[PDB]
């Protein structure tokens, strides 16, 4: 569509070809954008962002998004790369040392929790505050962070990441009010389906949680590729009046109370009794 | 507790001893309130409200809550009975001819739908408008309607009643703004668990829907007795600053994304892996 | 962008060049869609939709969206025009006889309220039910209705239309579950800024309400043209996994509790004390 | 006009036989002070707690005397202090108790006049710890010691900045969003196990020590007042609402964020909030009572 022709952007969090940020990167460049990539020194070494950088004809700047100093260096190197200001920024970063080290929500380590909140939420505030201090972002620019419905409605096992996502979504509102009134920069969260990614694979019983979400979601779970398509609309000029929103991209999960497929009495091929026609939507 | 000592109220919708309004009536009188009861002529003949009125030492005034003329007579008869104004009013009325006659949501009769919205929602506006025109309600009075989470999140089978509840909840906001600023009268909805009542029994697959909600709700489903206890707090002086709220009374259902019990892989006695202690909350 | 190349759509409610539906129609055809237009016989005679049909190289099918018979005819004529099924549908319809006749929320006529709810909300269920019975909509198709935040939070004067919008948004969820699981058709509401349209000009003190929302919204109110741009995304393949959503398109109004500009004590030129830099965002 | 009528004593014995732990009573203006007084009038036994510094600078000693109980010093960010607090509370009651009020909030960023676009991130860490994580710390310690009876009730105080942005409210808005999530996360666990309910009360802007620290609090309270059809809720009003949540009557209410704000949370635009409105202007949205004030 050439949706982002002439646009420049900074993308965090592309680890491997499964990463939501990897798909956003590829699609942004396919749609005419120029991008800069960033990840931690460890993720650069252990994943395949080098191949993405090659495909997108750009550079990878190492940064820890919890380090104001690293973020300052990143914005300088990004603005140097572009020869000035850029239009869009994707925060696609999440990690809990509690989840990683198998600490349960009722037995948290509070030093771990501090890192969960810093990596998964405060990093967004740190990126925006540094970018804004350096005036890195053009008027009518677009900032997105990826979030999850555990921020609003509890999911068994999701642990301290649920609370981190509630904090992340609040920062989008808090900083969105400031950046919008000044420079018409919109800031939104995209609340994505459970998705098969490195960070996703660390969620307790993720395969079973994904099946639950699939059964609840009338359109089924959104893929990482689907998410990239949606994020492209938020980077495009067509969403210039959308700000401070938490935007569910989940095939309807957020709006569902009880699907037929989620019921324990349901088996595939049972007749749907809530409709007069198409009573076998998943076949006989 | 004598929570409603000196208070006078009008209770709609007591059909039989299963009715949420029946429990609210019993409990209101136990807590020192004087009440007036109303139902349709047909429901008075077909149900047991006569026995409740005997227990509560009061009158039953026949009224169709879709009839402004019946509501005018009801308010006159209520104020005559009390010798003037009263403090609280319970709307506990719901019916869909589409649900009763097995019309599905994709095959509605639109005359039936008009009646669903009239009985289940517009009757609330009619009751408040007629009461307020006759200045029937004391300053710092309390008006409650009973609603259901389908108003926000879709449940398989719930049909046109979901849309009616969304409409009912909006009327509580719209009229609450007016009655609050004028006479400090609070207007709220209580969003109750799925409950075994005459109206509840008409819901598609209600037993299985109740089972789903019970698995999703950490405290379990609320009974009609539990709901009456909660409604008593809204009629009491202790909630005088709570208005235009939709209050979930549901053992946590509204705030749950996915419980362990709701998962198809779960069986009774399986160890919970989201906690360090009490891993068998439902026994081994 | 060619965002809607090869797509076909039915657009309700284009009255005149200020209508949100008029802007959606222009922008849909600019983006490569083919459309069919509809409005009431009265609106076709009193408005300028004929001019839009000419610019969009298409037909105007008369229909009362409260009439199942008229919707059945409309969907037949639309499918005949396209030679089969279509991809998107815009519901852009609202009217309150209570508001029009100066009846206040505390003194409703209940026959007028029944018409408000029919025109403003039930018409959306009627359109979807008829279309679905005729299998009118392609898999991965997109249905949008225009709504307003009065559905969630009370605005002085907005009257029975607030209640109608809550009902409208519920229909999107109820029907969205069914059409989604069957044919992957998404159904969403766009909750738009107060906008200077014919319907908008009927709102009690619309000018003052629009100024309140402008001051509360950090990006400012969304225009009808801005709204048309957003609706384009929902008809595009890029939003295929977005359904049963009420989507605030309002420059941030829905997420604001209190802006500096909303405060009685604020005057244009006062220093913003909540930031370290850009303390004069409005000069 | 919005001042709720009081005078005659309300004695409902709502909390007769119940035992509670109350955080955050600094002085007679504190919401937690009102909750403590009202809980004892309704028949409860309480234990009080605050920081060493707050105990020394404030008047909690007076409250402790009125409520015939002890003040246990504790920094609610310290797991060790909370472990001590829960042991001293259970020793005082001779076992488990029924309710706990978290009424704690402070931002070093707000106190030091650091703005949201120029946060100190060590200060932010402390805002989040004091204002939100402390609630997790208190529930985790209490639950590990099985301190709370079946059908018990835990409440924390929050503010609508958690959902809708208010000019100047700063990093406390984000802290309140985190606090309300902890209520849901821990409510699921404590509910399913022992039917212990956990809720937040989202209160009006209130003239307290912590409240007076909010940038232009006077002007924010006036905006909320004009936007709230019943007017702002007082600390006394909030205490009355919290009593219902500690009472048996709310046993099926959990993981809720409960707005106690005279309707502020459900309002889009009040007539009073509009710049064109002056006292005594006719309301045109109604046919009757067009001069409601
Ligand atoms: N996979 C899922 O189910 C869902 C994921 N999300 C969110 O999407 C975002 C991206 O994650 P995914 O693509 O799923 O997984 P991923 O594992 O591909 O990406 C996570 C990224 O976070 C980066 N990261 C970790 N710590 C960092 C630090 N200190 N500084 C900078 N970067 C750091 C990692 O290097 C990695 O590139 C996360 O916020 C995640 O929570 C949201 C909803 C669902
Ligand atoms: N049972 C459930 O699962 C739930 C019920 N509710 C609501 O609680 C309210 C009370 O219903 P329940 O006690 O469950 O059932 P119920 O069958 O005991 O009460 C329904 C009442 O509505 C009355 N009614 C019907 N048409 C009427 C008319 N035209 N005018 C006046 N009254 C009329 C009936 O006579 C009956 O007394 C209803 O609004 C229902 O939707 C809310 C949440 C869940
Ligand atoms: N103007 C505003 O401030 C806002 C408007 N909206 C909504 O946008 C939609 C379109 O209205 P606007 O473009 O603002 O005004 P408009 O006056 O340009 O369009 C309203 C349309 O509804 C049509 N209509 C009325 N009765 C009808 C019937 N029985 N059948 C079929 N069509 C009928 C009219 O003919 C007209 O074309 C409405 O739902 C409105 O409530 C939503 C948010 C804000
Ligand atoms: N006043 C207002 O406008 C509103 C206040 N709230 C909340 O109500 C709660 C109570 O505050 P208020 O009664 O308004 O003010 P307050 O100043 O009377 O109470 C705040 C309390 O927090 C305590 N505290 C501070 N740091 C602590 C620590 N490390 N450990 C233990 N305690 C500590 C203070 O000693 C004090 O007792 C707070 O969570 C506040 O944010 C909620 C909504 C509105
Ligand atoms: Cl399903």
């Amino acid at each position: 569509y050439n949706l982002l022709k002439g646009k420049k952007g900074l993308i965090f969090g592309a680890l491997n070809e499964q990463s939501i940020a990897w798909k956003v990167a590829e699609r942004a460049v396919e749609e005419g954008a120029e991008i800069v990539l960033t990840n931690t020194a460890v993720s650069i070494r252990m994943g395949t962002i080098g191949r993405l950088a090659e495909k997108c004809n750009t550079i990878v700047v190492p940064a820890d998004a919890t380090s104001v100093e690293d973020l300052e260096n990143l914005i300088d190197k990004t603005m140097e790369h572009f020869g000035g200001k850029f239009d869009f920024m994707l925060h696609s970063i999440g990690m809990s040392p509690n989840v990683r080290k198998g600490r349960t929500y009722d037995d948290l380590d509070y030093d771990y929790l501090s890192k969960t909140l810093d990596i998964s939420a405060i990093s967004f505030h740190k990126a925006i505050q540094v970018a804004r201090k350096k005036d890195a972002i053009n008027d009518w620019g677009s900032i997105v962070a990826l979030s999850y419905i555990a921020a609003q409605r509890t999911l068994y096992g999701y642990n301290d990441m649920a609370d981190a996502k509630a904090l992340l979504e609040s920062i989008a509102r808090s900083f969105g009010y400031i950046y919008g009134r000044e420079k018409h920069v919109r800031i939104n969260t995209v609340s994505q389906s459970p998705t098969p990614t490195t960070a996703g694979s660390g969620v307790l019983g993720m395969g079973d949680l994904m099946n639950f979400a699939e059964n609840m979601s009338p359109l089924g779970n959104a893929s990482a590729n689907d998410c990239a398509d949606y994020v492209l609309t938020l980077f495009s000029d067509l969403t210039r009046k959308v700000t401070m929103q938490n935007l569910y991209h989940d095939g309807g999960f957020a709006s569902m109370g009880m699907s037929r497929r989620a019921m324990k009495t349901y088996e595939k091929g049972m007749r749907f009794e809530d409709v007069h026609q198409n009573q076998y939507p998943f076949g006989e």
